[PDB]
């Protein structure tokens, strides 16, 4: 009758971000939402040897 | 009657940035979104020997 | 009578980004989504020297 998760992770990420979404869930009856000329100009730079397991 | 879920993640990302969507679920009845001229300028730069397992 | 899923991921991505989707999943009646001139300038550059498993 069980539930079993066993999970491993043995993953890797160098460089992690989040989401930039601009609006986003809105239940709010009559409500109003305005993001106003927004802009991304982040830079990411990764440079590794080896990424990886075994 | 069991549930099993055994999952082994050994996966590699090395640069990982969520998404940028500009409006994205809207339950709410009568309501207004605006995203005005939003701007996507980001660089991302990867570089890697090797990116693996085993 | 079990459910097995019995997952393994060895996944390999470089750069990876999510969507940038404009309006999206509207379930509000009446509700009004303006997006006004969005820009997607953004660079996304990868090298990598092998990618790949075993």
């Amino acid at each position: 009758v069980q539930i079993i998760n066993k999970k491993l992770d043995l993953s890797n990420v160098q460089s992690k971000c989040g989401s930039k979404d601009n609006i986003k869930h809105v239940p709010g009856g009559g409500s109003v939402q305005i993001v106003y000329k927004p802009v991304d100009l982040s830079k990411v730079t990764s440079k590794c040897g080896s990424l990886g397991n075994i």
